[PDB]
DNA sequence: TCACCGGTTC
DNA sequence: GAACCGGTGA
């Protein structure tokens, strides 16, 4: 039932996701680590998802905090924009870079609502999406590497 | 039961 | 500061 993002070898992480509108947006989802062992290539997923999407030409996206809580709590989607600007950049550093500083977003948020000093934990459930892209082909593309 | 993220371990 | 564990409330 779920998807699961592939490394550049074609084995299969252990990285659930899933392509489709949640929200009234459009992208890819990506499910969150732990307990334990659930989801724990959660950042090496998220990096190939990173270095794949600008090796297609994609500069720029929209990440929102997809968990049950947030989306429970926070009823703004541009609440739920984990980052302060329109978009986030994803060229300039490298792909685990890049992942660090998205995921250290993440640690703004809690079950209720946002922070002051970011803390806890980064892997959390997550849309990212690519303005201009409606179509599971493209990112069926970027999971399978 | 389960995905949640707080809080300890790295 | 980030990776990871596992306790938690629904």
């Amino acid at each position: 039932e779920f998807m699961h993002v592939f490394d550049n070898n074609g084995i299969e992480l252990k990285a659930e996701c899933s392509i489709g509108e949640e929200d009234g947006v459009y992208g890819l989802i990506l499910e969150s680590w732990g307990p334990g062992d659930r989801n724990k290539d959660y950042n090496i997923a998220l990096d190939y998802i990173i270095e794949r999407l600008v090796d297609s030409g994609v500069s720029q996206v929209v990440v929102y905090l997809a968990s049950s809580s947030v989306r429970k709590h926070m009823h703004s989607l541009d609440e739920r924009k984990i980052h302060p600007g329109e978009y986030f950049t994803l060229i300039g550093n490298s792909p685990r870079d890049i992942r660090l500083k998205m995921c250290g977003y993440q640690a703004y948020f809690s079950r209720t609502g946002r922070k002051e000093i970011p803390s806890g934990n980064r892997t959390k459930r997550i849309l990212i999406n690519v303005p201009g892209i409606y179509s599971d082909s493209f990112w069926a593309s970027i999971i399978r590497g």
